[PDB]
């Protein structure tokens, strides 16, 4: 297990997702599913020249999977996942942009205008993991409770083929996004026209 210290810059925006008084929590799922989207877009586009990058998983889609005895909410893509290296995901720019555009009168939804709109995702987790699987490279697992730093290791669980998977480890009075009316009604409002199916599993 390898444990990373984040860019100062990084640690600075969670710690302002965390402390800061914010009610609009719920565009974390926007932020993750747009995330998704684009890796989506990614394999698509790659996969017109080279077509055996299909060859671990032709159907490009979103899966939103909620778990009430986990209390976890997971969003799972088949995108063209990361390798570790990938996993080089630069952010020091947009970080510090949003930021000056928060103390001149932003507010945290526009985070995704900045490309660090993952980091949302403090709005509802006390904890975050993200499975990934790349075609050039093994499956690895980061995770991070934020507190400065987050880990990465090769992952041992149930092969993904390729895509990202993020597990949501919800914050005990954050359980709203778990039902499937409000998870429904978020998906509506915010990514009504993403171009991929997501499907809504049932517990
Ligand atoms: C811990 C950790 C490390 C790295 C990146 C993330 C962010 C993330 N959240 N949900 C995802 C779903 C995905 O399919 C990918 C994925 O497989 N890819 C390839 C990906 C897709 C989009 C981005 N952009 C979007 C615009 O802002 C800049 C980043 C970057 C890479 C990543 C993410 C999280």
């Amino acid at each position: 297990v390898e444990t990373f210290a984040f860019q100062a810059e990084i640690a600075q925006l969670m710690s302002l997702i965390i402390n800061t008084f914010y009610s609009n929590k719920e565009i974390f799922l926007r932020e993750l599913i747009s995330n998704s989207s684009d890796a989506l877009d990614k394999i698509r586009y790659e996969s017109l020249t080279d077509p055996s990058k299909l060859d671990s998983g032709k159907e490009l889609h979103i899966n939103l999977i909620p778990n009430k005895q986990d209390r976890t909410l997971t969003i799972v893509d088949t995108g063209i996942g990361m390798t570790k290296a990938d996993l080089n995901l630069i952010a020091k720019s947009g970080t510090k942009a949003f930021m000056e555009a928060l103390q001149a009168g932003a507010d945290i939804s526009m985070i995704g205008q900045f490309g660090v709109g993952f980091y949302s995702a403090y709005l509802v987790a006390e904890k975050v993991t993200v499975i990934t699987k790349h075609n050039d490279d093994e499956q690895y697992a980061w995770e991070s409770s934020a507190g400065g730093s987050f880990t990465v290791r090769t992952d041992t669980g149930e092969p993904m083929g390729r895509g990202t998977k993020v597990i949501l480890h919800l914050k005990e009075d954050q359980t709203e996004y778990l039902e499937e009316r409000r998870i429904k009604e978020i998906v509506k409002k915010h990514s009504q026209f993403i171009g991929y199916p997501i499907t809504l599993f049932v517990e």
